[PDB]
């Protein structure tokens, strides 16, 4: 089950969200799915509230939306959606990376 695709991980808690400065190698997959979800919104809400005494503000509904599309896209997967594939998405022609 860990080595055939992505397990797509389902939070046993509640589905809570953060905003991360990742790196390319802490990233595993760059998804097809083309979510258009406003990022400068989502930021100028996320770093508004994690203030100490203001992250306890109710959610936004930009915030609320990108966070409910994320835990039902690990929900509506059976197996991880396609990334964006070098060859098949991307138009790459490497032939070893086919074999």
């Amino acid at each position: 089950d860990d080595l055939v695709g992505f397990k797509l991980f389902l939070p046993e808690g509640p589905c809570d969200h953060t905003v991360v400065k990742l790196q390319p190698g802490d990233m595993a997959a760059i998804t097809t799915k083309v979510l258009r979800v406003n990022g400068e919104k989502i930021l100028e809400d996320f770093s508004k509230r994690q203030q100490p005494k203001f992250k306890k503000d109710p959610p936004l509904a930009a915030v609320t939306t990108a966070v409910q599309e994320l835990l039902r896209l690990a929900q509506a997967h059976p197996a991880g959606p396609p990334t964006l594939d070098p060859v098949n998405d991307l138009q790459l022609k490497d032939m070893s990376v086919v074999e």
